[PDB]
C-alpha cells in the first residue's frame, strides 16, 4: 500500500474542516443559544474537553476503536501512536492523517454534548464524564461501525456517523439533561454556518479518498441540508405562519444529520427526499426534556437518516447498491438493530459516567 | 477523460470555500451594514434563498446551465442529474464536483442580491424574485459565458464571473432597491474577512485544476485585494482626512471583484493596477440609490475589472497572451459587449421578477 | 523539476489557511482583548498593514527573502515576480504558489506585532514601522532560517517559524511597546479557534508537500495544542482555584506557538512534553510591559519551542533524527543561537523602525 498524495491532501484538509466544526462551530452554535451569563463557562468546557479528547485519542483511543481485536475494542498496541511507522497507509492515506480524521470526529461528538450541557454541568464533573464515555462509548461504537467490529461485519450502512457520531452523542446529552433536572441568534447563525462548511470535510472526507464517492457525498450534503431548511421552513411556516432564522438554521443541522449516514451511498433525489423528510423530522421532534434541543435534532434526524439510508442506498431508487446478497428489507433490519445497540449503549454508559461524577464530584455546577 | 485526484481535492475544497463566501460571509457583511432590527429576518431570507437556489440548481438549473444547446441555454437532460454516471468526467474532475463548484457560484450571486435587499422586501416576493431571476437571467449568462454560449463562442474573457456573479447581481440589486424605493462593524469585518478567504476558491477554483493558472490566479487576488485597499484607503485618506474600517472592508471588496474576470488571465503587475483602480473606481461610485452599495463596489468594479481583462491579458503586459488572432482592440471591444448584454439582460430579468411578486404578493415587506 | 499537482492543490490551501490566521483571525483575537472603543481602528490598521505586506511582498519582499544572495539576503531579480516563469516550479510545486505561502507568512507576523499594538500607534507611525521592519528584520530572518541563509547553513531547526514568525514578533511587539510606555471573550475565542484552524495550513504546509511530515506536522499540532490547553487550565487551576476562557485561548496559542519549530520533526510524545511545557511556560509568562501578552505567549513559548525542538528531534526521542554528524548537543546550541541572534536582529530593527516613525510623524496616536 502506497500514499497517494492527493488523499492525503484532501484528508488533511476535511480533518482541518471537522476540527472547524468543534472550534468554534459547536461552541458559537450553543454559545447564541444559552444565556449571556453562561457562554464563557460553555466555551471554556468545550475547548478543555476537547483538548482532553485530543489526548486521549493519541493515547489510547485511536487504537482501542482501530486496531484489530475483537467486535467490540481494538488493542493497546498503537498507545501513543506506537508501532506505527512514519510511512504506514491506511486505506490510500498515511495513517497518521487516518489517526487525525477519526480524531476529529471523536471531538465533534463530544462537543456536542458538553456544548449542550455546560450550563448546567460542575466542570470537574464534565471531566469525568467526558474520560469514562469516550472511552467506553465512543471508542466501542466507533469500533463496531468503523473499525472492522459487530455492526460493521453485519453490513451497517453508516457513511459518516449517523450512529456513532449523531445518535451516540443525542443519547448521552438525553441521559445528562435528565439526571442533572436564544440570546443571541447571529452567533446561532454563525455557528450554524461553520458547522455547515465543516460538515464537507465531516460527510466528503468519509470517503477516505478524493473520488467519485467524496464527489456523491459532497452534492448529497449541499442537497439534503438545503432541503431540509425549506422542509422545516415550510412545516414552521403551515404552522407558526412565518418562518424564523432558527428554525431555518435548526433545518440545516437536521438535513446535515440526516444525510450524515447515507451521504456516500444515495443518489441526490434520495438525498432531496432524506432532507425533506429530516428537515420535518426535526421540526416535529423539538415541538414535541431536552438540552439544547440535540435529541430533538441529532437523535431524531440521527434515527431518520440511518432507517432512509437502508432505503435509499437500493440500485433502484438511485443509490449505490446494496452489498451482495443483501435485500432492503435485510439492510432496514441491520440499520434498525444498529440504531437499537447505539441507544442503549451509550445510554448506559453515559447514565454511568454521569452517576461517577455525581457519586464523586456532584453533576450540578455550584 | 480521467478525473485527476488531485484536482477533485482541489476542486471538492474550493467548492466548500465558494459556500462559506454565502455561508456565512455575504450574511455577516450585511448583517453588519444594517440596522440590528433588521438582521434576523435578513439572515432567514438569505439561508432560505441559498437553500432554495441549492435545489433549484440540482434540479434543471445545472442542465439549463451546463447542458449543450444554442447560444443561450442548455438542455433539460441532466433534470436530478439523471443520464450524469457517478463516474463522468468534467475537465479533469467528477462532474458532480463540477455541479457542485458551479452551484456555489449560483449560490453567491444571488446572496448578494438577497442580503442587500432583504431589510425591504416581503418573505413570498424574495422567493418569488429569486425563481424567476435565477431561472432567467443567472442560468442563461453563465452558459452564455462559461457554458459555451453566446459569450464564449465569441471569446469574452472572464476567469470568475465579472458578469455572470458580479455584474449581474449588481444590476438586479439596482432594480430592486429602484422598484422598492452600519450598526455593527466589526460583523461587517468578519463577514469581508470570510468573502476574502473564500474567494480564493472562487478565483483560484475557476482555474478547475491545481495548475499554474490556479496559483497564478491565486496570486493575482491577494495583490489585486491589497492594491484595492490601498488604493480606497489612501483616496479616503485624501478625500476625509482619515481611513475608515468599512473603507477598507469596501476596498477589500472592490479589489476582489475588479480581479474576479481577471485573474488568471492577467500578470502581477496588472493585478496591482487593476487592484488600485478598482479601489478608486469603488470609493467613486459609492461617492457619487444603491442597496447596500452593491453596485457602487460589485456593479463598478465588476465593469471595470472586465474591461481590465481586455487590456491586460496581452503577452506585453505580462498577461497570458489574447486568443489566437486577436488583438487588444478586438478584445475590448468583446468585453463591452459582454457587459452591455449582461447589464441589458438582468436588468430585464429583474424587473420582471419583481413586477410578478408585487403582483402577487407585493414587494414591500408588511 | 515538475510541479505534482497535489502538492499544489494542499499547499495552495494551506495558504488560505494562513490568510484566515491573519484576515480574520488574529485581529479579533485581540479585537477582543482592547477596550471596546479601540477595535475599530485596530481592525482598520491590521487591514491596511495586511495589504501593505502583501504588497512589499510581491514586489522586493519574496525576491530579498527566496533569491539567492548572500547569508542574510537574497537578490532582486525577481521584484515583482519578474523572471519567474509561471510554469516555474520550487520544491514540488509551482513558484507562484510557494511566493503566496511565504507571503501569508509575513502577513500573520506584521499582524500579531500590528494588532496588539494599534490601539497606542498612530496610523501613518505604524505604517512606517511595518515598511522599515518588514525589510529589514523580517525578510533576513526568513531569509537565514528558510532561504539557505546564516541559520539553514548551520542546521538550525525551525520546521514553521519558531524563530521567523514568534521571537521575532514578540520582540517587535516588546520594543515597541516600551517605546509608546478583555471586554469581549467570546470574540476572543473565535479569533483563537481560527487561528488554531489555520494553523494546520502553517505547520503542515511547511512540510512544502501532503507527505508523511505534513501528516507528521498535523498530528503534532493537534497534540501540542490540546496538551497546551490543559497544561495552562490545571496551572490556572492549581493557582486560581478556576480554569478561565482567556486561560484555555491562552493555552491553545501557546502550544501552537511551542509546536511551531518542532511540528515537522519531532514524534507525539515529544508534542505532549512541549505542548503541556509550553502552556505551563505561558503561563509562568503572563503571570510575570507586554502589549496583549504577545511576548508571555509567542516570545517565551517561542523560546522554548525552539530550545525542545533541538532535543524533541532526536531519534531516541521519537523525532525524525538530527541531521548527519549532529549530536543533541550540538543542536541545542545552533537553537540557542539562532534565538539571540533573532532577538538581536529584530529588537534592533523594530528600535530603528519605530525611531524613525517617532521623529517623522510621532509614534503615539493624537
Amino acid at each position: 500500500a502506497v500514499a497517494d498524495k492527493a488523499d492525503n491532501a484532501f484528508m488533511m484538509i476535511c480533518t482541518a474542516l471537522v476540527l472547524f466544526m468543534t472550534i468554534p462551530g459547536i461552541a458559537l452554535f450553543y454559545g447564541g443559544l444559552i444565556r449571556g451569563k453562561n457562554v464563557l463557562s460553555m466555551l471554556t468546557q468545550v475547548t478543555v474537553t476537547f483538548a482532553l479528547v485530543c489526548i486521549l485519542w493519541v493515547v489510547y483511543g485511536y487504537s482501542l476503536a482501530f486496531g484489530e481485536g475483537n467486535n467490540f475494542f481494538g488493542n493497546i498496541n498503537w498507545l501513543m501512536l506506537k508501532n506505527i511507522e512514519l510511512t504506514a497507509v491506511m486505506g490510500s492515506i498515511y495513517q497518521y492523517i487516518h489517526v487525525a480524521f477519526q480524531g476529529s470526529f471523536a471531538c465533534i461528538t463530544v462537543g456536542l454534548i458538553v456544548g449542550a450541557l455546560a450550563e448546567r454541568i460542575r466542570f470537574s464533573a464534565v471531566l469525568i464524564f467526558v474520560v469514562v464515555w469516550l472511552t467506553l462509548s465512543y471508542i466501542p461504537i466507533a469500533h463496531m461501525v468503523w473499525g472492522g467490529g459487530l455492526l460493521a461485519s453485519h453490513g451497517a450502512l453508516d457513511f459518516a456517523g449517523g450512529t456513532v457520531v449523531h445518535i451516540n452523542a443525542a443519547i448521552a446529552g438525553l441521559v445528562g439533561a435528565y439526571l442533572i433536572g436564544p440570546h443571541n441568534l447571529p452567533m446561532v447563525f454563525t455557528g450554524t454556518a461553520i458547522l455547515y462548511i465543516g460538515w464537507f470535510g465531516f460527510n466528503a472526507g468519509s470517503a477516505g479518498t478524493a473520488n467519485e464517492i467524496a464527489a456523491l457525498a459532497f452534492v448529497n450534503t449541499v442537497v439534503a441540508t438545503a432541503a431540509a431548511i425549506l422542509g422545516w421552513i415550510f412545516g414552521e411556516w403551515a404552522l407558526r405562519g412565518k418562518p424564523s432564522l432558527l428554525g431555518a438554521c435548526s433545518g440545516a443541522i437536521a438535513g446535515l444529520v440526516g444525510v450524515t449516514p447515507a451521504c456516500g451511498y444515495i443518489g441526490v433525489g434520495g438525498a432531496l427526499i432524506i432532507g425533506v423528510v429530516a428537515g420535518l423530522a426535526g421540526l416535529w421532534g423539538v415541538t414535541m426534556d431536552d438540552p439544547c434541543d440535540v435529541f430533538g435534532v441529532h437523535g431524531v434526524c440521527g434515527i431518520v437518516g440511518c432507517i432512509m439510508t437502508g432505503i435509499f442506498a437500493a440500485s433502484s431508487l438511485g443509490g449505490v447498491g446494496f452489498a451482495e446478497g443483501v435485500t432492503m428489507g435485510h439492510q432496514l433490519l441491520v440499520q434498525l438493530e444498529s440504531i437499537a445497540i447505539t441507544i442503549v449503549w451509550s445510554g448506559v454508559v453515559a447514565f454511568i459516567g454521569y452517576k461517577l461524577a455525581d457519586l464523586t464530584v456532584g453533576l450540578r455546577v455550584p
